C-alpha cells in the first residue's frame, strides 16, 4: 500500500515510554559521572560548574550592558535595576555575517564591539562606562563568574583562536582594539544560565534554565556538595549539564537512524553533540530534508522527483519545518511552492507528516533529559511532590507550532510527581546576564 510503507518508514521515529524512560536514567547516569572527580574528565555529560550561587536576593541599582552570543543572530540590552525591585529593558539585534564567524576570533570580536558601539550611539550614552554581562552560548570551563575557556565551539561556529582561550579576555581585548568607549566586563554566563537567573528574578522557584534553540542545553541548581569540582558544601551553584554532548560516548546509540548519522558526518562537528543533533533548530531542518530525499529515492513522494534546492544541504530550513506545521494546506503548499515543486494534495500531507516525525521526536528526546534533571534534584530534596519552575527561551520551543505541547505533556508524564511551571523567556538570555552582572557588583 503507499501510505502504509511511508508509515513503516515514518515510524522508527517513535519512541516508546521505555525508550524515553532508558534515555532519561541514562542521563542521570552521566550528569552523576560529570560531577564526580573519578570520572568528570571522561565524561560525555560535563556538568560546568558555572559561579553562578544561591544567594540572598538583591543586587546592585544602575544600569547593566549584556551581550548575547549564541548564534548568527545575536544582541545588545541595557538594563536597568530600580528599588519594590523594578528591570526594565532597551535591546538591538544584530546579524553576524558569515565572514565574521569563520575568520578568527579577532574578527568575530571587533564586529561584536561594533555593534556594541552602535547600540551605545543609538542610547546616547558611549561616553558612559558601565559593568557589563556576558551570555556566550558554548562550552566553557569556567574559573569564576568573570572567566572561562572555551572548550570547543558548537552549533556550526569555527573562528579561530578562540578555543582554549579566556573568552572575556578576547572581548576585552576587542573593546580595547577599538577605543571607542570602555566597559567592566564583569560576568560570563551560559544562556540556559542567563534564563534561569531572568525566571528567577520573576519567580523564586525557578532553579532550571532549558534552552530549545539552534542548540539544546540545560542548567540547574546542585547542592555543593554534589559539585565536587568547587570545594565547599553549603548551598548550591548552578551546573551547566552541557547535555547537547550526550550521547557522544555511545550512549545513544540504540536510538540513532540512518539519517542522525548523515547530519552528523556532515556536520561541522563530527561525533559531538549527538543528542542535540536530534532535536536542536540547527539540525531538525536538515534532518526532514534527508527524510523526504529517502521517500523521493522510495519512489514514495513527489512522484519520484526532486529538485536541486532539495538535492542540496541546509534547504529545508527549520522555520520551514514550523511553518508546515502551523488544515486547508496552504502554508504547507507556500512553503514548498518556493522549493520548486508541486505538491499533490497527498505530497503535502506526507511532508507534513515528516516534520511531525522529526519534531515529535524532538520532543519526545528532550522531555527525557528535562525529566532527568528534574527527577534528581526531587530525589535529592524532601519532596513527596516537587514544585518547581522551569525558565524556557529559544526559537524552536517558542515557535515550533506544537513542539512544546508535545513536550511538556511527555516532560509531565515521566515526572508523576512534580509539579512544574514553565517560564517562556521573552528575553532572559540577554536580560539574565545583566542581572548575573548587578548580583556580581554588589561584591
Ligand atoms: O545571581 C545569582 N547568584 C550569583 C550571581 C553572581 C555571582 Cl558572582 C554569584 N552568584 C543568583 C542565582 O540564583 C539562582 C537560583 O538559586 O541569582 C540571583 N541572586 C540574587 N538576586 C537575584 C538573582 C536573580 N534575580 N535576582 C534579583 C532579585 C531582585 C532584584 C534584582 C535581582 Cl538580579
Ligand atoms: O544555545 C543552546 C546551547 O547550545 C549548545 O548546546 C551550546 O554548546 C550550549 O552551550 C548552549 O547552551
Ligand atoms: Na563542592
Amino acid at each position: 500500500s503507499s501510505n502504509s510503507q511511508v508509515e513503516q518508514i515514518l515510524a522508527e521515529f517513535q519512541l516508546q515510554a521505555a525508550d524515553l524512560k532508558k534515555v532519561m536514567r541514562r542521563m542521570q547516569k552521566e550528569m552523576d559521572r560529570g560531577l564526580r572527580l573519578e570520572t568528570h574528565a571522561a565524561a560525555s555529560v560535563k556538568m560546568l560548574p558555572t559561579y553562578v550561587r544561591s544567594t540572598p536576593e538583591g543586587s546592585e541599582v544602575g544600569d547593566f550592558l549584556s551581550l548575547d552570543l549564541g548564534g548568527t543572530n545575536f544582541r545588545v540590552m541595557l538594563v536597568k535595576v530600580g528599588e519594590q525591585w523594578s528591570v526594565k529593558t532597551k535591546h538591538q539585534m544584530y546579524s553576524i555575517p558569515e565572514d565574521a564567524m569563520t575568520g578568527t576570533a579577532e574578527m568575530l570580536f571587533d564586529y561584536i564591539s561594533e555593534c556594541i558601539s552602535d547600540f551605545l550611539d543609538k542610547h546616547q550614552m558611549k561616553h558612559k562606562k558601565l559593568p557589563l554581562g556576558f551570555t556566550f552560548s558554548f562550552p566553557v570551563r569556567h574559573e569564576d563568574i568573570d572567566k572561562g575557556i572555551l572548550l570547543n565551539w558548537t552549533k556550526g561556529f569555527k573562528a579561530s583562536g578562540a578555543e582554549g582561550n579566556n573568552v572575556v579576555g578576547l572581548l576585552r581585548d576587542a573593546i580595547k582594539r577599538r577605543g571607542d568607549f570602555e566597559m567592566d566586563v564583569v560576568a560570563m554566563v551560559n544562556d540556559t544560565v542567563a534564563t534561569m537567573i531572568s525566571c528567577y528574578y520573576e519567580d523564586h522557584q525557578c532553579e532550571v534554565g532549558m534552552i530549545v534553540g539552534t542548540g539544546c542545553n540545560a542548567c540547574y541548581m546542585e547542592e555543593m556538595q554534589n559539585v565536587e569540582l568547587v570545594e565547599g558544601d553549603e548551598g548550591r551553584m548552578c551546573v551547566n549539564t552541557e547535555w547537547g554532548a550526550f550521547g557522544d560516548s555511545g550512549e545513544l546509540d540504540e536510538f540513532l537512524l540512518e539519517y542522525d548519522r548523515l547530519v552528523d558526518e556532515s556536520s561541522a562537528n563530527p561525533g559531538q553533540q549527538l543528542y542535540e543533533k536530534l532535536i536542536g533548530g540547527k539540525y531538525m531542518g536538515e534532518l526532514v530534508r534527508l527524510v523526504l530525499l529517502r521517500l523521493v529515492d522510495e519512489n514514495l513522494l513527489f512522484h519520484g522527483e526532486a529538485s536541486e534546492q532539495l538535492r542540496t544541504r541546509g534547504a529545508f530550513e527549520t522555520r520551514f519545518v514550523s511553518q508546515v506545521e502551523s488544515g486547508d494546506r496552504k502554508q504547507i503548499y507556500n512553503i514548498l511552492s518556493t522549493l520548486g515543486l508541486r505538491p499533490s494534495t497527498t505530497d503535502c500531507d506526507i511532508v507534513r507528516r515528516a516534520c511531525e516525525s522529526v519534531s515529535t521526536r524532538a520532543a519526545h528526546m528532550c522531555s527525557a533529559g528535562l525529566a532527568g534533571v528534574i527527577n534528581r534534584m526531587r530525589e535529592s530534596r524532601s519532596e513527596d511532590v516537587m514544585r518547581i519552575t522551569v525558565g524556557v527561551d529559544g526559537s524552536v520551543y517558542k515557535l515550533h507550532p506544537s513542539f512544546k505541547e508535545r513536550f511538556h505533556a511527555s516532560v509531565r508524564r515521566l515526572t508523576p510527581s512534580c509539579e512544574i511551571t514553565f517560564i517562556e523567556s521573552e528575553e532572559g538570555s540577554g536580560r539574565g546576564a545583566a542581572l548575573v552582572s548587578a548580583v556580581a557588583c554588589k561584591k
